[PDB]
Order: structure tokens, then sequence, then C-alpha cells
């Protein structure tokens, strides 16, 4: 088949790699709207803290790069602005000519992702994170401009990192944010850490609070403060990259995104939808869910792979929502239905705090582990964890168990890995099992 | 009922424990032949190398604080030496006044564990590690005679712990062991990291090698060679402690372990056994299995409680074998089948070796995952790991994995938590999933 591709990083550049492995006949070409292919995006945040210095981190391939190893054709600054569905074809605009064209396909992958929102202030100061462009711009603006103080807007994992980079680069950051509802995919409560580690380390936040407006660089805030800063990079959520999509006959919700079937099909023969445009179900419950975020794209991008090219009976299951951050000293992870879904369930909590290993041992710290589980069946429905150590591996253990249509009292039967610098002989997910009894 | 308890640690403490916190009523009596109750046995290389250096972190209770907060009776230095199953009684040594007596029990639960083996030479410089009486006098030893050069013999994953102390507490060991299967529950190839890092450090070791005879300080080998030691740590295995049931009527097998059903009831009625003096089967094959780790003492403890004064439908369900020890830098993990066991399986190899995190991510190291399937069902039947860096996360994920009997090829869908310090978008654990056809 002759192959389209709509995006050219972590669904896009993916999927039509895992194509070219099962498939060495067919055409396939990439249309990226703006200069970079295959950056990494979640390098992102360390590359302006100059933890990543090496570009070629940043950055996995070049169209001619791609090209040479994969005989993929990709074609950056040409952004897709139609899709011509009943034509089978897309109309491209070259962004280097401004002039635009039709491109035919017999199979469309759709993979544009989402875009940074702004506060749409006018100020030269004031900078998104989303792709490798924005990173440059941002590197080269804190060194023509000598760079000091930052504000820091919004309190997702995006501008967390971005914050905790900004200060291992020597600048002083302040974080703002409008609610006190930080890091929200994380229970609201287990979330203290966060300011813990501003504080500890003399980084000054306030929330409740916004930009009311901006001078040069005097900026005024909702509280009324007045304060002076060199540069702004606002991480105030995203928005689904789908205006082009909506004069087609592709289905559409009311928020933007493309709801498709576990073969990640839209409602249109032919066209796919992958990555964070694409909404799907959760695996362990049956509810819509939407998680914008890696495994999805690469999995996604392995199952359409499949569909074209390979074996069709390989089908999606369903998200669990597994999601982690890194702040300072602190893991911050959670999987499963939302703080916001727990109440479609009539469900109970359990926890436990304990050290995440020996504390004889060395290095110890507490970790919190929180499950909520289902009254009418047992079963897990999410899970959350918080430590300096030892949370990730909680996490994706209870994945797995999710996986598996766990339930919460089967806990107690889970077989942990034991030594002193590693858990305890009744791990805190055994522990669990024993205190839903 | 009365409950009678032989041994005072990891089992027969927490098991009595157990029964306490269902059972307010009936009385509980625990009689260890030693000095001390419920010592942190997995502490002890850690005392031995000053990384613990408060004995309360070696010692978790007395019998005076286990009555006042349990109203459980231990009698410390009172050995079992008999059990006269049929008039429901166990004969008793109190080994301070050397005067027997029977006690009589309604039920009656074995965890008196194993002991170390000897080479048995006539030396007053070797010494076993076993509890917290062995530990003073080592330590108490090193010191009268300012310990330099010692000689641990065994390479099991106690005596690796306790030359890691010997060497971060200053002295000089040399490790030898009597074939090449050092740290015999990882795959031989993947414990080369263990000799790597002796030879790092210089710490000398002889594989194939074994004690001819002791002169004093001067040791003779097998090898011919003739060193001067200061002191000798023997770690060369252990047996069970069922001499004083070999009287009785219950079965043992023929290396005097003690065979259970899932609700550890051995084939006399009102006694049960657990901890290391118990055998069981696999949960995920049909073969038999012993491992006397922490986890199944305090599994089997809290079943055991439940049979007697609480649920007696909780049954178990078998062993996986989960296991791991730290050495130096390194952590080594396996689960599921002995590699010895795997001839009795129709089976393949898959394995990968990648970065643990992020390879932009600092402080990043290779990660070797292996996992062996059965090739009639594609059912995981033993994984095994081995790195700086994220072993015991992935054993332990796949431990989960396989408590549920999930094949190699649904480990593609495993939906990890992905960050940059923590993993990849596909986790060697997917990878593993994707190679398997
Ligand atoms: C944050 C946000 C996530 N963003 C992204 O992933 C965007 C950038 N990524 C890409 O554009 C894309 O993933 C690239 C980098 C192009 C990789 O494509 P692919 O996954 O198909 O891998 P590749 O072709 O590079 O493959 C080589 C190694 O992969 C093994 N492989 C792949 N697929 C299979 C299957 N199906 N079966 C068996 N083996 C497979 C190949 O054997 C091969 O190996 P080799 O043995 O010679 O090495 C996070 S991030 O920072 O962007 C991030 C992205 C990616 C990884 C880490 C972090
Ligand atoms: C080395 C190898 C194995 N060795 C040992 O375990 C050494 C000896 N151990 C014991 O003697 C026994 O395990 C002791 C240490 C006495 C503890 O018994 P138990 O497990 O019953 O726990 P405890 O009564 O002390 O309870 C404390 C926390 O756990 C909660 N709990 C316990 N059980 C339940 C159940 N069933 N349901 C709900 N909650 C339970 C308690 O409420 C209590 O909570 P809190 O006040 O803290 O909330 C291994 S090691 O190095 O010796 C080692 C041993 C133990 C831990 C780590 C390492
Ligand atoms: C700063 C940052 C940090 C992150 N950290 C993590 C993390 O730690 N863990 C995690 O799991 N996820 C993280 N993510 C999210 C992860 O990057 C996304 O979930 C993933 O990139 C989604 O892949 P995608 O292909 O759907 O979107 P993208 O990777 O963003 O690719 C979409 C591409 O499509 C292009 N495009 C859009 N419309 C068109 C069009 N009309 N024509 C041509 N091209 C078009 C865009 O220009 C863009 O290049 C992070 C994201 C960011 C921005
Ligand atoms: C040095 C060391 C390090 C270890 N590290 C780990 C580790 O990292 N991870 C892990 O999983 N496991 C580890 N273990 C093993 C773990 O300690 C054992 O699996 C666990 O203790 C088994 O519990 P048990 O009750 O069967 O035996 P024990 O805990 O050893 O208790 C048996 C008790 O019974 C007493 N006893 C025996 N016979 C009689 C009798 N006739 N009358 C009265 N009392 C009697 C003994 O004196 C002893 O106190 C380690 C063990 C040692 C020795
Ligand atoms: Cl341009
Ligand atoms: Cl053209
Ligand atoms: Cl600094
Ligand atoms: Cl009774
Ligand atoms: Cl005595
Ligand atoms: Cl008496
Ligand atoms: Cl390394
Ligand atoms: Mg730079
Ligand atoms: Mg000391
Ligand atoms: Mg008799």
């Amino acid at each position: 088949p002759k192959i389209v591709v709509v995006g050219a990083v972590a669904g896009g550049a993916t999927c039509a790699s895992q194509i070219r492995r099962l498939d060495k006949e067919s055409d396939i070409i990439i249309f990226e709207k703006d200069r970079d292919m295959s950056f990494a995006n979640c390098a992102l945040p360390y590359v302006i803290g100059e933890v990543v210095e090496d570009r070629r981190y940043a950055l996995a391939y070049t169209p001619e790069k791609f090209y040479d190893r994969k005989q993929i054709t990709v074609k950056t600054y040409h952004e897709v602005i139609a899709i011509n569905d009943e034509r089978q074809t897309v109309s491209v605009l070259n962004r280097k000519t401004n002039e635009q064209f039709e491109e035919s396909y017999d199979k469309l992958i759709l993979s544009p992702g989402a875009s940074a929102n702004s506060l749409g202030f006018e100020s030269d100061i004031t900078f998104t994170l989303r792709n490798l462009e924005d990173t440059d711009a941002i590197d080269q603006f804190i060194k023509a401009n000598q760079v000091d103080k930052v504000l820091v807007v919004g309190a997702g994992y995006v501008s967390l990192e971005v914050l905790e980079n900004l200060y291992e680069r020597g600048l002083h950051p302040t974080l703002i944010h409008r609610s006190d509802k930080i890091n929200k995919l994380m229970d609201a409560d287990m979330n203290q850490p966060i300011l813990d580690e501003l504080d500890k380390r003399e980084i000054p936040y306030r929330l409740n609070e916004e930009i009311n407006a901006i001078n040069g660089n005097e900026i005024t805030f909702k509280s009324g403060k007045v304060e002076h800063y060199d540069m702004i990079i606002e991480g105030v959520g995203t928005h689904p990259n789908s205006k082009f999509i909506e004069s087609s006959n592709i289905k559409l919700d009311r928020k933007g995104f493309i709801p498709v079937n576990d073969k990640f099909e839209t409602n249109v023969p032919n066209i796919y939808a992958i990555g964070d445009i694409a909404t799907s179900h959760y695996r362990h419950v049956d509810l819509p869910a939407s998680v914008p975020l890696a495994w999805g794209a690469h999995r996604a991008a392995s199952i359409v792979a499949e569909q074209i090219a390979g074996n069709d009976t390989i089908e999606f299951k369903g998200f669990l929502g597994n999601n982690i951050v890194k702040f300072f000293d602190y893991t911050f992870a959670s999987v499963g239905v939302k703080p916001n879904e727990l109440k479609q369930f009539d469900y109970k909590m359990v926890e436990v705090t304990q050290g995440a290993h020996a504390n004889y041992y060395p290095g110890n710290s507490p970790l919190h582990l929180r499950v909520y589980y289902d009254t009418s069946n047992r079963q897990i429905l999410r899970a959350a964890a918080v430590g300096k150590e030892g949370a990730d591996k909680r996490i994706d253990v209870l994945s797995m168990a999710m996986m598996n249509q766990l339930t919460v009292d089967e806990l107690t039967e889970f077989e942990v890995a034991y030594a002193p610098p590693y858990s305890h002989p009744k791990d805190l997910i055994n522990m669990i099992g024993y205190k839903a009894k």
C-alpha cells in the first residue's frame, strides 16, 4: 500500500519505522509541519537544564538519514491542511514555498498530537515548550539576554520538569499556578513533597495566582503583586491538533480528539489515528480513556503496523494510564482511573507508608502507597505512590496486576524479591492486601 | 486453642503475632532454643559490616515486650527435644537448668528453620553466621584479635554479603568456593559481574578451591597453596533443624525437610510447619519447590494464622522463588524455576541488554534481562536480571506476571510508567515480548 503519515515524532515516525520492518516494498511518506522529525519530546526539559548537551540525544534522525536507513520519505515544513477522504488524498502546504498540493494514499495514519496552550499575552519574553524548535529558542533567549529570573506558569509534569531544570542550570525560577491543584494526575493530598522541595531550596511559588498584565519585563499579577522577570515559560495545558481534520468525514469528539477502535481505526476505512490525538478505553474498566503519553504512542504505532503489514489479529486491549514524574528528590506515580473518575464506582481506599527498604540499611525514605478498589468485585481501580525511593517499582507491579485483573486481596500473594536494600518480607504491596481484609 | 510454636523468629514469631491479631483469647507459647527472639536474620551481614550500628535494628523484640504488647509467652534458651504427637505434648529442655518438661498443645506450629553446616575442623578462628549470638561472637573476635585477613568460604548470597561487609569495614577478605557455581540462584553466565567487582577491588578469589587443613592460622588448600588468615567465616550451606522431629509421626523427606499441603499442614493432625523447614510446590508449574527465604516464612505465617483463627479457605498457591542480592554496585535477581530445573521443560530463551533508563539521562547503566518460556504454551518459566540499576523492578513485575501464568507474548502489553529517569516507552519487558516471535 501507499502509506501517508501525518506527524513525524512519537507515534508517526515510530509507526512508519515499524511498518518498514514488516513491509519493504510499500512507499511511505510522512508530512511534518515543523522543522524536526524524531525529536525526544521527553528529553526537552533536560536539554533546557543542560543535563542533555549532546544534540544526538535530542534528535534521533534527520529526514536525509531516515531515508538513507529506512527508505521512508519525510517532508518537514509540510503542513497537512485538509483530509480529502472521499478522494483518498490529503492536501498539503509546503511552508517553504507556500504552495499546496494533493498527496494520494492507500492507508493514512494520523499522529498529529497536541499543541501547547498559550495565555495569549503579547510578549517577547514568554515561551511554550513542545518541540525542539521551542527548546532552541528558549536556550537562545537565555543566553542572549543573560536570563536569571524566570517565571514558570502551570504545575503539571512539564512545568515541574522545566522548573527543576531551570534551577539546576543556575537560574532563579518562581512557580505560579491558577489554583492549588498541582500535578493533577496524582491524588491531590499526595503532592505536598512538591511544595516541600521548592521550600527546601528556597524556590518561591504562589498558588491561586495568575498573570494579570505584562509590560516588557514588568509582570503584574492577580494577587496585586508586581515583579520583574527576564523570561516566562507557560505550561498551561495542551489542545489537540485536529482543526485540519474537521472538514473531513472523520468523527471527532466534542473536545477535538479522534475515537478509535482496538485496531486504531477511525470511522473512515483505511484511516488510522494514534498517539495523543486518539481516544480509546481503559483495559480494566468499561470507561473511555485518553492517555496522551509515550507508551501509548509507541504501542499503538506497533499495533497499527501489524494491522497494515503484519498480523492483524493483534489488537489493543485498552489503557491503564500508568504515569510518572520526577521532581527533585521525589517520584510521583499513578496508574488506573483518574481521581475524578473514582466517583463512577462504589470504592474503598487502603494505604500504607513505609520505608522503601530496610530501615537499617542506609538511605531509607518513606514510601506512601495508596490503592483504590471496587467494592462490588474487589478489583483494583487506581494506585498511586510517592516517595524518594521505590515508587516506580510498586506502580509497575500494580500496573501488571491490573492487567491480569487482580483483586486487592490477591496482593497478599505477590511474591516480592526481598533483601534489605530492596523491600520487606511483607512488601508495601503485600500490606495493602492484608489491610484490605 | 492452646498454641505452641517452635522457633521464635521469621516464621514463628510472625505466626504467633498474626494469630494474636485474630484471636485475643487463646494462650500462645513460643519456645526458642537460643538467646534471642525476632532477630533480623537478614541484617546480620550488615551488622558485621558496621552499616548497622544500633542493635535495635538487629533485634525487634524481647520476650518481655512481646508479652506486654501481644500477651504471648516466649521462653528463650528452651529447646524442644521431642514431639509426643499422640498425646499432643512437646518435651522441652530448659537449657539453663538442664531440666526437661512437657508442654501441652491443641495446635503445634513448627518453624525451627535451618542451621549452618560446618566443615568440621577443630579451629578457634572459624565462624558460621545464622543468628545474633553468632554475629556478636564474630564482631567480638574481630576486635579482640585485630583481624585483617579473613577467609570467606562459600559463594552463596549470604556469604557474598558478608564479604562485601568485611571489605567495607576495612578488612581484607579472600573468597573461595568448592565449585564455580557462585550465587547459584542466578544464571551462571549472568554472575560474572560478581567476579568483575571483586577484580575491580583487588579482592582475591579462587573457585574450585577448598580447605585441606588448618594449623593455627596457617591454612592449607586443595590447590596446594598455604596462606595465613586471622579468621575464617564458613558459609557452606545449611541443614534443617529436624532431628528433634524424627521420633514423631511427622513425615520427613530424605533430606530432613517437612512436606506440607497448601494449608501448611503436616501429615499429623493439628501440627503445621512453615519457614525453611517446609517444602511445597511451585505456583506456575507442577514441580516441588523449596524456597528458604523470608517472604515465604512471612506468607506461611499469615496463612497458618488464618487456618487456625481466621478464614480457613485461605490457602497457599505455591512458590515462584523470587530472590535477589546486592553485591557492590550490582543487583542480581531471578524468579521462577531454578537453572537446573529448566531441563524438565521444552523451553526457549529471550534476552535484552539495554539502558535501565533513558540513554541521555545521567547515571545510566546496561541492564541485562533474560526470560525463559515453555514452548508448549508460551508461559514464562523463569526470569533473571542483572545490572547496577532497575533489575529489582523488572523481576518484581515478572513475578506478578507469572503469578498469573502470563505468556511471554503478552509482555508487549505491559504498560510501563515512563519518564526519562525510569525506563523507556518500550521497556525492556516489552522488548522481551516483541523479541519472542
Ligand atoms: C518522551 C516522549 C516520547 N517521544 C518519542 O518517542 C518521540 C521520538 N521517537 C521517535 O521518533 C521513534 O521512536 C524512533 C526514535 C524513530 C524509534 O523508532 P523504533 O521504535 O521503530 O526503533 P528503532 O527502529 O530505532 O529501532 C531500533 C531498535 O529497536 C528494536 N525494535 C524496534 N521494534 C522492534 C520490534 N517490533 N521487534 C523487535 N525489535 C524491535 C530494533 O531491533 C532495534 O535494535 P537494535 O537491536 O540494533 O538496537 C520520551 S523520548 O525521550 O522521546 C524516548 C524515545 C524513544 C526511546 C527513549 C526515549
Ligand atoms: C530477614 C529474614 C526474615 N526475618 C525476620 O522476619 C526476622 C524476625 N521477624 C519477626 O520476628 C516478625 O516478622 C516480627 C519482626 C516480630 C514482626 O511480626 P509481624 O509481621 O506480625 O508485624 P508487627 O506485629 O511487628 O506489625 C507491624 C506493622 O505491620 C502491620 N501489620 C502486620 N500484619 C498485618 C496484617 N496482617 N494486617 C494489617 N496490618 C498488619 C502492623 O499493624 C504494623 O503497623 P504500624 O503501627 O507500623 O502501622 C528479614 S529482616 O531483616 O529480619 C526483616 C524483618 C521484618 C521487616 C524487615 C526486615
Ligand atoms: C516537554 C514534554 C515532556 C514530556 N515528557 C513525557 C514523559 O516524561 N513521559 C511520557 O510518557 N510522555 C511525555 N511527554 C508526552 C509525549 O511526548 C507525547 O505523549 C508523545 O509525543 C505523543 O506522540 P504524538 O505522535 O501523538 O505527538 P508528537 O510526538 O507531539 O508528534 C506530533 C507531530 O505532528 C506534527 N503535526 C501536527 N499537525 C500536523 C499537520 N497538520 N501536518 C503535519 N504535521 C503535523 C507536529 O508538528 C508534531 O511534530 C512529554 C511531552 C512534552 C512536550
Ligand atoms: C545471614 C542471613 C541473611 C539472610 N538474608 C536473607 C535475605 O536477604 N532475603 C531473604 O529472603 N532471606 C534471607 N535470609 C533467610 C531468612 O532469614 C530465612 O528464610 C528465615 O529466617 C526463615 O525463617 P524460619 O522461621 O524458618 O527460620 P529462622 O528465622 O532461622 O528461625 C528458626 C528458629 O528456631 C529455633 N529453633 C530451631 N530448633 C528449635 C528447637 N528444637 N526448639 C526451640 N527453638 C528451635 C532456632 O534457634 C531459630 O531461632 C537470610 C538468612 C541469614 C541467616
Ligand atoms: Cl520556514
Ligand atoms: Cl509535489
Ligand atoms: Cl547550580
Ligand atoms: Cl483446637
Ligand atoms: Cl546456656
Ligand atoms: Cl515450667
Ligand atoms: Cl556501567
Ligand atoms: Mg547548550
Ligand atoms: Mg560496633
Ligand atoms: Mg514419642
